């Protein structure tokens, strides 16, 4: 399919059996998955994003249908926030991140999908994360007014600055809207600037 992000990317897996709901994240290295068993040995792992860290169980050689289409590999299972499909099994199944529909630049998601954007005058890295609802800039000087705001991943929550209407280039392309800025690890684009840019993902 090609799936648009004005919603939640949130699809219907199947694991050990069982139906779940899971976003396709982009911003994510690796599936997490909410306390649940599964058949095989597992052993401990932590993984982290905002706000630090949680402890998981690591399953290998898992299999997952995902939106119908197969995948074996690795399923972190732990108190996640939300069930998350990450780039070890998006690769699986052929996910691309494509600006303008296909028109524009595609990235691959073997590695982070790290772009340059332009905000405030500077130049930035910044993730692609389809998880996002969104943007999280790393402290940053802007001049303006802001409101007080928390945003949560991983870890917990952090507290950020919401700026509006602040023009963000992404890869060249202008978009313009809200910027939350904290003290997030990554420069994080979310879906309310991946819309404006017409990004999908396709697989
Ligand atoms: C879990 C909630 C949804 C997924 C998540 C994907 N975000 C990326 C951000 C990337 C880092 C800043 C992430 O968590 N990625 C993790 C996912 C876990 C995983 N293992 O794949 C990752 O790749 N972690 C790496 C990064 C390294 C960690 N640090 C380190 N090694 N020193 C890792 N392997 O642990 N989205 C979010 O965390 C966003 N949250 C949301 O969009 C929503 N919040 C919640 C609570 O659902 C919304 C209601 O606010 C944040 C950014 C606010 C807009």
């Amino acid at each position: 399919p090609q799936i648009t992000l004005w919603k939640r990317p949130l699809v219907t897996i199947r694991i050990g059996g069982q139906l779940k709901e899971a976003l396709l994240d982009t911003g994510a290295d690796d599936t997490v998955i909410e306390e649940l068993n599964l058949p095989g040995c597992w052993k401990p792992k932590l993984i982290g994003g905002i706000g630090g860290f949680i402890k998981v169980r690591q399953y290998d050689q898992i299999p997952v249908e995902i939106a119908g289409h197969k995948a074996i590999g690795t399923v972190l299972v732990g108190p996640t926030p939300v069930n998350i499909i990450g780039r070890n099994l998006l690769t699986q199944i052929g996910a691309t991140l494509n600006f303008c529909g296909g028109g524009g630049p595609q990235i691959t998601l073997w590695k982070r999908p790290l772009v340059t954007i332009r905000i405030g005058g500077q130049l930035k890295e910044a993730l692609l994360d389809t998880g996002a609802d969104d943007t999280v800039i790393e402290e940053l000087n802007l001049p303006g007014c802001w409101k007080p705001k928390l945003i949560g991943g991983i870890a917990g929550f952090i507290k950020v600055r919401q700026y509006d209407q602040i023009p963000v280039e992404i890869a060249g392309h202008k978009a313009i809207g809200t910027v939350l800025v904290g003290p997030t690890p990554v420069n994080i684009i979310g879906r309310n600037l991946l819309t404006q840019i017409g990004a999908t993902l396709n697989f």
